[PDB]
RNA sequence: CGAACUUCGCG
RNA sequence: CGAACUUCGCG
């Protein structure tokens, strides 16, 4: 049902103001797609974060926990875009 | 975490 | 929407 990754957003990976949800939010604008939509939960344990993706009625997400909301999301989002093979920025 | 606040980038 | 920046409140 989810297609998964061992993806971690690292920053520094990208050139300022380029993210993988805004390289993702493009490429379904561009493929005529809803839009994303975020699913984001929490951890007891260490205050860790993971969250599900929907593109085109598939769900994506990371193998991996993250340390906030956003940068779970990222994640999510770099497993959308790294699955399909597309840019995602660098 | 959320909200408010300026700056920046794409729609 | 998203990124950086401070502030507030709660957590």
């Amino acid at each position: 049902g989810v297609i998964k990754m061992a993806v971690k957003f690292d920053r520094r990976a990208y050139p300022a103001q380029i993210t993988p949800k805004m390289c993702l939010l493009e490429w379904c604008r561009r493929e005529k797609l809803a839009q994303p939509v975020y699913e984001t939960v929490q951890r007891p344990l260490d205050r860790l974060f993971s969250s599900i993706v929907t593109v085109a009625e598939q769900k994506y997400q990371s193998t991996l926990w993250d340390k906030s909301k956003k940068l779970a999301e990222q994640a999510a989002a770099i497993v959308c875009l790294r699955s399909q093979g597309l840019p995602e920025g660098r």
